[PDB]
């Protein structure tokens, strides 16, 4: 009786979004794998092994029926105690927008964290984590394609108000584009 | 030139069913992470992190083309030598039928052994098995939601024939009430 | 907007075949368990634990859009730093054939490099690896299936070429009798 | 020197009562109840858990001290990775766990480590998150259940109480040396 | 006391011959062949294994027991969890399993963990699943292969013999602490 | 025998300095930098990893050895499988990494396991693919930015002259043993 389908396009953003919102996960917390989603068939493909001896610090992965400049759904980190599969969907809290430049082009990214893993569901600023654990997020992101010679810029990171308008924008977004 | 599919609705049972039967697996053998499947997109989604440090004693899943009072699929507790991952589905024997009442309502769910693993595919009741292997089972389902308030009451297990008509009784739900 | 569907027949085989193909991953590196993809639904089933204490010496899978005397897909083995998921895909190089009998019917595989993974992904000839690790994988053909009374005989590595010429049969294989 | 047994040739460490080294028995996700052996000062299997539960962090004993049970002070030890058995860390106590073990009180420290640079600046078990108390209360409550054995877990106390129970078993132990001579 | 080289100075236990102490070397699961070194007692890698296999079970030694060989005797323990390299464990002996590594007897006892609390009911290696037994047979058989040495493995023998040969190999042992003096 | 600490009572080997044993402080993969500690022999948590690295190789020291930083020599030893902190293996060096680690030299081997089938047979970094290089470069160079320490990596050189940096570090440790008489 039901669809069976395409986690980008067929999995619902949820109704708690912007602010809580279905996150499709690509890459497990301590992965070197780098998983991403084909865009064409809806499969999760190894885009690539990574380049240094570096480990994805949280689980890692796409919104559902976002958008952004780049052609790609918007992506988010998610924190949580445990470690989650590819392919798999949890819901999320936005806490805080990462702002990166990839190679000279923008690709701000969430940080989040997961509403029903009961340690972190109440988090609601990433101002809340330790300081460590930002500095350690921020580092991943510089070093996790240096051996590439690709360059990554990480600013500061922006409160959950900003995070939310980049989520918004990029719902609409989808929908603005994704018809044709 | 195939479905490719739904693993609720497109999965067949298995004609060896009641007896031997497919089996989605939803969670893994020493998980913390209580997975899903997602009714709507037949996705595998987090539901919670568990709220005690509990793990799952064995892999855990769903009978396809099943149906219960409660709207859901008949529940499965599988024994075998290995850890299984979501999403996965098994050929599983009944041995029993673990009879629970999760917060006032009735749950009972089966217990069962792979059929493919060649340890475990030759007990047919549980009463082959250990008596710990039992205590921690019933335990388990005593103790997991503990930390949300929700009490589960789990009666003595009855036998492979209790589980058979279970099965055989979910199987004509499913048909009877799925159509609408 | 995309058709989200099963791996065998709706995944391209890729632009760069049959000299670099992508490739269904069914067995993780390690495993005990056998995975295998289910020709009806795509899904991935336990076709079985291994009755040997023996696990699998590289990540297993098959190419999609294959087909082989047997009616199935052609199977590979890829060599890379990293443990991959069943039911994701890879870009991977055929650096030889490793030519079988299982029992009685011929059953000839693919040795493969991931295409993606920095270091595996210079290889070219199974030759410029180390030969122990031949004979650990010729052995482990060998010796997985023994307990199950099933003979399996390997023979010495063809090179690369000869890998190709499988993989192109295959793929033309597959475009003839798939239709009907 | 030579080879350490634990209990004993492992320092307590120079800023105790209140940072202390820590010996490492059991791992984070362990179900395994590994212990060090009194008198071979090797590792030991105590026993399988009797339930479908693990530890929830990092679990061990401070050296060089002794409780009126006539074992080390026991630790858990909050921190980012798990540890292996027969390994010590420095860990800041940061709250003391109230228990009673089949009438007999059996009180547990709750710890960081301080060299663990996320974890370190936590000083009081009332900075953590509540459900990760639920949760460490409930381990305990829970975990011996299957041998039919009561435990109960008290409100836990803070860290001004837990070196004061830190501080009295190092006295225990020493007070012990002495009546060896 | 001090720090133990686990074969000379780990007890063998109350209970033995039945019922021994028992220092792990290899984990279940492992193709890292670690065994315990003579001189040192610390645990080395003598290799990591020829084929892609693994030890099926949690698999050591007997601390005070000596074979022919000049080892002491080894044991696989059957037990829910696997268990680390350097830690000792209380076991039962529930059969031996005959074998001859390349011309050499080289018998090994098969046993449950006494304290895991699914396992420790078990006394004989027939209570057991006969895959269980097949699959164990054909891991001694199979894992020195791509070495080029040939290990045969005989029919399993009950407890009896079990008890037999490990009391022979305390004999053995003590014969040899008196060849000390 | 008696128990040993490591650094000290256990030999480097007849194959010094081409081949030697190593004690492994820490696993391929992990996150948590033990080191064994000076005085006890035991294995303690340095620290848990500033960053979100891994140590690429299996990683720790040879024995008896002693370098101008007043610790033992530090090896790399690239292998088939993860090992315990704690255990020692042989290993042959096939290159040496010189660094810079804040002003202070720092140099380290890096090594094959000699008993490992697969990597025993390599005999110079040349003959590795240049991405490992690429990667522990990166790693030494990365793993401590997050403590603002700098590290510089200069380019790895033979084996002939990480066998003198070897053989100098023997010495030394020597030098200092006839020190304490």
């Amino acid at each position: 009786r039901s669809v069976a389908a395409h986690p980008w396009h067929d999995l619902e953003i949820g109704p708690g979004a912007p602010n809580i919102f279905n996150c499709v996960v690509e890459i497990t917390k301590g992965s070197k794998v780098k998983y991403e989603l084909d865009k064409k068939t809806g499969m999760i493909k190894v885009d690539r092994i990574l380049y240094s001896s570096v480990v994805y610090p949280h689980n890692y992965g796409f919104i559902p029926r976002t958008l952004c400049e780049d052609n790609d759904p918007l992506d988010v980190l998610v924190l949580m105690q445990e470690p989650v599969l590819p392919g798999c969907f949890l819901r999320a809290r936005a806490i805080g927008l990462m702002p990166m430049i990839d190679q000279g082009e923008k690709d701000d990214k969430i940080i989040a964290v997961c509403a029903d893993d009961p340690e972190y569901k109440h988090y609601t600023d990433f101002k809340e984590l330790q300081p460590h654990r930002l500095m350690e997020i921020k580092r991943f992101f510089e070093d996790y394609k240096k051996n590439e010679n690709k360059e990554v810029a990480v600013n500061e990171f922006l409160p959950p108000s900003t995070a939310v308008e980049a989520i918004q924008h990029s719902m609409d977004l989808y929908a603005e584009y994704i018809l044709h």
